[PDB]
């Protein structure tokens, strides 16, 4: 619905992305191509997914971006990437104005997919990039930094005005980039568990870690593991909280 339309703002986006011939692009929402276009024009071919009938019509007749173009007419949500790398033969680079409503599930739907995503280059409300970046220790620190910050590098491009997008959004929005790690500097057994720590955690957020994860770890457990108790979900770091997945996973 909020359509990007700044010039500048556009050849910023472009620019930061950076697409190179060879490299296997998909646009979540081309929506009127403000995108697109642009980097269609580095491009040999370009894959995008476009839920509306109307303007996946006009990518279709646009005279450059046409013959390019393999456009699937589906919700991104379910979509799988996984399979789309395998045809591309490669890891895709995932890029998109996504709407404020599905960002978060997208995400987490795009992390399953690990090593078959390149890297992700997403328009998001601007506190939710904040979120996705944070560090231990702020207000912004939350589940979604360590969900995100375990899958990958997390890189904050651009903060982006209302004015941008016709018709203006009501909040600021900013572009973030995702990069899947090469290599995973926390891997984990398994990702529930890890996922499920973090969820108990801050949903407590204003206790300490002693009391929001009392059912999950004994003192005694977070004493050996060298986190201090006294400590609250906020000031546990993403190694901590995969060393706390890990323990889990290997004694329960």
């Amino acid at each position: 619905q909020n359509f990007l339309n700044d010039q500048f703002v556009i050849d910023s986006i472009v620019s930061a992305i950076n697409p190179q011939k060879g490299q296997a692009m998909v646009e979540i929402g081309p929506g009127l191509a403000a995108l697109t276009e642009p980097v269609g024009e580095r491009l040999d071919q370009l894959t995008v997914i476009e839920l509306d009938r109307d303007l996946a019509a006009r990518l279709q007749t646009h005279p450059f971006l046409g013959p390019k173009l393999t456009i699937y007419q589906q919700d991104a949500m379910t979509f799988n990437f996984g399979e789309l790398a395998e045809k591309m033969g490669q890891p895709l680079r995932v890029f998109g104005n996504l709407p404020y409503n599905i960002s978060t599930p997208l995400m987490f739907h795009l992390f399953s997919y690990t090593d078959a995503i390149a890297d992700m280059h997403f328009m998001l409300q601007k506190e939710v990039v904040n979120r996705l970046v944070a560090g231990p220790n702020s207000k912004a620190y939350g589940r979604l930094s360590v969900m995100a910050q375990y899958y990958c590098n997390v890189i904050p491009v651009l903060e982006v005005p209302p004015s941008a997008f016709t018709p203006p959004p009501k909040v600021d929005s900013a572009v973030v980039r995702l990069v899947p790690h090469a290599t995973m500097p926390h891997p984990v057994k398994d990702v529930r568990v890890l996922s499920r720590i973090t969820t108990e955690a801050f949903n407590q957020r204003r206790k300490t870690i002693r009391n929001s994860l009392g059912n999950l770890f004994s003192v005694e457990v977070l004493t050996g593991m060298g986190i201090d108790p006294a400590m609250r979900a906020e000031n546990i770091s993403v190694a901590q909280y995969c060393q706390m997945a890990n323990y889990l996973a290997e004694n329960a």
